[PDB]
């Protein structure tokens, strides 16, 4: 509770948004979106019951298909090292790290890539899942359910978790005209489940890659740098698992008309009314991120920039 | 009792019938008619044997097929909520929810997809069910009698119940000129079974979508908004329940001509005797909706207006 | 409902308890009791579940273990003749009789020795059902609820009929002193399951046989004698099944004394408290049979009438 | 928040831990310590973690051991309409009842016997229970975490529900001088596993037979008798699953004491250290019961009152 006083003042601040995302991976550098994708991630929408209106989930997962050597790997992975209940697990070899442990986990399941059905499961390389490991997320992501009944018993396992995941394309890189999404190697009605996807191609440009590497250096020698969170990994992880709890973001009218007059722009154009959902989603969390618990036209405004971000990618 | 007298009360209200559909799905925007189909196909037709007329099915069995992201899903999932004896069941996965349960049903039969052999069975996804699954409900809809005699023993249970269904195009959407009927992945001799076909397809078109969004934002945040049921689903599971019982319309020589007189106008054109057959149901259940039980020239009026939509939508 | 007024007008008789058996089996000469048990099963107990005391069977089952030469296999036979939904079918060959047939049976279920899952299955020479045709039985007495999951489909059959059956000692004819049940062939966890057990031994005696033997050939020449129903069988089918429907006895603080008064008694003494619960069904019935709805001194006395003798015939 | 309100109203009256068992079976007659024992098993023992002091389960298991016909089976079934997450499954045919439904449950798995991986599991019938089903359980019982890694996959379901189970002897009856613990077809080691195990024999007596069959017919005429709660399922319902949330009773030295000073005493004499961790959690559930959240010398005390009875029961 003393912590809880940090917190609200974090909050309080005027640039909290940018900090918090500037914490995510002070590591690699750039890739703000991604980050501020994975951020929200984090924050998840709002996922509240009703009986009328059945389930809702609110968890948000998000898909980063790239050329190699873009940093995929290396994100997830610095993601594990502050999300709460992370999973990091790479389709390569047996067993996954990850975790920094506590007597496991707080609540069921369990299993072969390793996931807790709460709690954000880093996937690296999903495009290399055995078709076994594969499937169980696939019906993870759509169902939000999975099952076995392999024997007389019938197991039903209750997923709830988050995907933040990682993949390359069927070749390895893209750079041709073809559709980024003829190119990975997963079946489109799993796809169809990331709430943001982010493309990551690699044109090679001096300015850049310059500022990229003297970055790795940097933050690469000695065992310290003026390349550190923004903000304490131990203090933003408890401001997560603290604004899941506390904050619930009901919309304003202010950005419901925001979110609207886009996604009937989104309409005009591999689009459907899933989009809408999942943009709510976004913004609910973006929210959430800051605690409102309001989507006031800011954060809904804020929601559509990143999705016509992950949008714009696309075209390459 | 006590509640009888209610019932009694509703029936007396002028706009009734309108209510009653108002309630089938208040959260979806729209669909009028697949409201007004459902809520018919939930009150049934007449329904009542005869030794020299001898076997008298009156269950209406509907089916919902569309591009994606209709709403076809949730629908079913809304009335499973509401109609008495429930089973929803989508082709995906194992085992399904439905239920309010309660020591289980009052009869026989049960299964693999989850039938009651009465009760109705929401279908979703009907274009998905393993052969295995289809054939039985093919045999349910077509025969009104399932069988498996799997060892020497041989079981014939008596299926009884209403059908529900939804289901996408072969092809996923079918925008197409061709005819929606050659698009779904469902053999026609049992598409024949149904009593309506609401065909979905979904341009984008500003307004429309304006509005459908503007409603789903409304009744999605928090736990309450003025967009709950016309009638308490209670009560109305009750005057179901209740209609199916004590109501049983006779059709009034005033409608008889007004059915024959379109059923002979519908002949004028892949149509047969079997929609007169269905039509009946229909303005039937209409009455029965109500409680009449004389299939008024209103009634069977309304029946024709509903069929000639479910027609109208399958020019597209 | 022309029917109904006759009925009723039975009923009103004064000796109609006594008619009611004298037309079970006219054919068959005396057993006045086992005709009366076998009436009293035709017409079952109560049967009625409620939320707080779950589940609530009425149906009361009915064996008949005897020396050969008994009338047994006769009796069911008459029974199926009479009785609505009988299915009698004997241990030996394939297929069955019994049924009047009329497109089938109303409801569920159906098998390999023949049972309809409702309907009471006479099922003669219960002492030679395969292992297998004998498991269902055992179960279908027992729990109430026969299954069959042969394959990856999982089959639960809700078993709701009366079992009237019939049965030779382990030896063929039992006479010696040891306990007519260890002579039977039945596992004693289904036997437990029987309201009423009638031994038959069948000691020579001239009166008797005279009598017995006089009555055939009279019931035996021609096709027709003085002796048929004291009720026609189709009103009696019709009384039956009626009584099955609007009666639900209650009972009377009268009787509860009584069958009670009983139950103590009878505990002095393989008795459980499981035979005071068939001890209610049958006077339960006892009182429907003549639709009362009051189970009266007067039927809970019968019943126990009923119940001393089936026991004083164990002791042989 | 309106039924808070009534909750604490009730746990003010003077005999709610009366009223509370006078209304878990209001039918059954007796069994004042069986009530009063599943009444804990309700509410359940503390069950907190702490890193230090690693996991700590709090559920409390209770095994029903006796002759046939007293009511075991009965009793799980006026449980499951009670208990909020209940789930009655009798080793006997497939599916099972119980629930009352609402879009399923909360919270993760399921399977054969039906358990959901929270929810009590009322097992009727743990003799019958084929060694795969069984096995579960014992697991369930003894890990306190079930497993299927059937395939690549390797799953590890969580468990956390409570088990009120009933059984009969290998035998059927015990009624011989041997110990009612070789008599049970359970290994030993899922019994010990058991913080109460209530033996139930059943010698005839007049007395108690009277009043009990007297009870029967009571509360079994018409559909209704001064025999239901003394207090409301539903509200009782509430009042659980509240007391499951909001109290955390914690020992008074006072109690300590109390059952220190007997733990000892128990020593004294299949006994082992974990008697004494059961014991806890009946005085801790017996504060819950009532809120305390202080487990006083009278909660204490009563715990030990109802396993000194256990225990007596066992000598039989
Ligand atoms: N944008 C970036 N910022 C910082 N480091 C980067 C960046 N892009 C690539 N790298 C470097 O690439 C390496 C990680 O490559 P990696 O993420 O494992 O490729 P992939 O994602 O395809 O598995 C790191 O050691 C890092 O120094
Ligand atoms: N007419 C509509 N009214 C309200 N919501 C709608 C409508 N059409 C689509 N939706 C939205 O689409 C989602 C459901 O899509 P769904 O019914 O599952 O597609 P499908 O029927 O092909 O499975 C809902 O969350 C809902 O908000
Ligand atoms: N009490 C009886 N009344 C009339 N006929 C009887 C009687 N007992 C035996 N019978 C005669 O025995 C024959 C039937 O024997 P049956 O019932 O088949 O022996 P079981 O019961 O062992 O199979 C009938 O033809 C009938 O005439
Ligand atoms: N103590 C009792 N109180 C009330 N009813 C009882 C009692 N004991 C036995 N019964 C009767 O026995 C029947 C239930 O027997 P049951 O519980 O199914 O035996 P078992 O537990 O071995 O399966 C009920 O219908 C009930 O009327
Ligand atoms: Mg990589
Ligand atoms: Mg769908
Ligand atoms: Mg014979
Ligand atoms: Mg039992």
């Amino acid at each position: 509770p003393e912590e809880e006083q940090i917190i609200k003042e974090l909050a309080k601040r005027k640039d909290i948004v940018d900090a918090i995302v500037d914490s995510i991976a002070p590591a690699i550098y750039g890739y703000k979106e991604v980050k501020k994708g994975i951020a929200l991630a984090l924050f998840g929408g709002v996922s509240r019951k009703l009986p009328d209106g059945t389930r809702l989930r609110g968890d948000i997962h998000v898909l980063l298909v790239g050329d190699p050597g873009v940093a995929k790997s290396q994100i997830l992975r610095y993601v594990a090292n502050l999300a709460p209940r992370a999973i990091y697990t790479s389709x390569x070899x047996x067993x996954x790290x990850x975790x920094x442990x506590x007597x496991x986990x707080x609540x069921x399941x369990x299993x072969x890539x390793x996931x807790x059905x709460g709690g954000y499961a880093l996937i690296d390389e999903l495009d290399k899942m055995s078709d076994r490991d594969r499937s169980v997320i696939h019906e993870a992501l759509e169902q939000q359910t999975i099952s076995i009944s392999k024997a007389g018993i019938t197991a039903t396992l209750n997923a709830r978790t988050t995907v933040i995941a990682a993949a390359n394309p069927k070749q390895g890189r893209f750079n041709r005209m073809k559709n980024p999404f003829e190119q990975i190697d997963l079946p489109p009605t799993l796809l169809s489940r990331f709430d943001l996807i982010f493309v990551l191609i690699d044109e090679p440009d001096d300015k850049i890659d310059s500022e990229v590497a003297r970055h790795i250096l940097r933050v690469r020698r000695g065992e310290s740098e003026v390349v550190a969170p923004k903000i304490p990994h131990e203090i933003l992880r408890k401001y997560i698992a603290y604004a899941r709890k506390n904050i619930h973001p009901v919309i304003s009218e202010e950005a419901m008309e925001e979110i609207e007059k886009y996604y009937v722009r989104m309409r005009k154009s591999p689009i459907t009314a899933r989009q809408l959902e999942a943009l709510i989603r976004l913004s609910e969390a973006h929210a959430r991120m800051r605690l409102s618990p309001i989507v006031t036209r800011e954060d809904a405004r804020e929601a559509i920039k990143l999705m016509e971000y992950t949008l714009k990618q696309i075209a390459m």
